[PDB]
């Protein structure tokens, strides 16, 4: 099945998954100088007071933090979103070497990671039929680069030891996302796609400008993870991102001048 190798990776993905050659795919290097401030953007509200979490698993090509989405428990509004979208899970992509791991780009810079935030229009009722609408997800967006350690990541990085393998979970509940945010809200956001199979053109996208500073110990506990099932041959969950695809027919706004 799709995977990050070399015969299974991101060149491959268009062969079952067509929609990876689509006119709204993500991720999209960030031109800054091209970018345009829109004044039309309304304050962005991030709203995890009540969040809810859950569990945490790995899937084997990422884990995820899933949360309970059965009430408006922790949304996002405002900036381009029209309406409510409710918080379901994150989780990040990262790299082998700090130089490379995040699937936005700002002016061709690689992070060492990037956090995604995932969440659904509360119009459509439930995940599954947001991921069948132009306007069903919104995505925050969140570098990381390498330097000193965020504390509100350490209770993440702590249980990873317990889902080392494909298919694992385990408890994770009391965790507040809000530990993972940097102190600006500013953004970039664009139209755009899942940056996974099945790559559904379903996203607004939401990129923070102010990167959060992750220690080397946090990342190199992400990349002790395994892509394959317990006692299957070990391949480390590394560069697990899709690079950048072409912008077409988009434009990419800044909510700050
Ligand atoms: C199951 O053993 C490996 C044989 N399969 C494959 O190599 C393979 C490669 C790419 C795709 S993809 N990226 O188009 O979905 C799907 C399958
Ligand atoms: C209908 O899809 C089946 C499950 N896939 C997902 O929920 C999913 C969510 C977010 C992203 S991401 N990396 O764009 O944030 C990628 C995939
Ligand atoms: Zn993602």
């Amino acid at each position: 099945h799709w995977g990050y190798g070399k015969h299974n990776g991101p060149e491959h993905w268009h062969k079952d998954f067509p929609i990876a050659k689509g006119e709204r795919q993500s991720p999209v290097d960030i031109d800054t100088h091209t970018a345009k401030y829109d004044p039309s953007l309304k304050p962005l509200s991030v709203s995890y007071d009540q969040a809810t979490s859950l569990r945490i698993l790995n899937n084997g090509h990422a884990f995820n933090v899933e949360f309970d989405d059965s009430q408006d428990k922790a949304v996002l509004k405002g900036g381009p979103l029209d309406g409510t979208y409710r918080l379901i899970q994150f989780h990040f992509h990262w790299g082998s070497l700090d130089g490379q791991g995040s699937e936005h780009t700002v002016d061709k810079k690689k992070y060492a990671a990037e956090l995604h935030l995932v969440h659904w229009n509360t119009k459509y009722g439930d995940f599954g039929k947001a991921v069948q609408q132009p306007d069903g997800l919104a995505v925050l967006g969140i570098f990381l680069k390498v330097g000193s350690a965020k504390p509100g990541l350490q209770k993440v990085v702590d249980v990873l030891d317990s889902i080392k393998t494909k298919g694992k979970s385990a408890d994770f509940t009391n965790f507040d996302p809000r530990g993972l945010l940097p102190e600006s809200l500013d953004y970039w956001t664009y139209p755009g796609s899942l940056t996974t199979p099945p790559l559904l053109e379903c996203v607004t996208w939401i990129v923070l400008k102010e990167p959060i500073s992750v220690s080397s110990e946090q990342v190199l506990k992400f990349r002790k993870l395994n892509f394959n099932g317990e006692g299957e041959p070990e391949e480390l969950m590394v560069d697990n991102w899709r690079p950048a695809q072409p912008l077409k027919n988009r434009q990419i706004k800044a909510s700050f001048k």
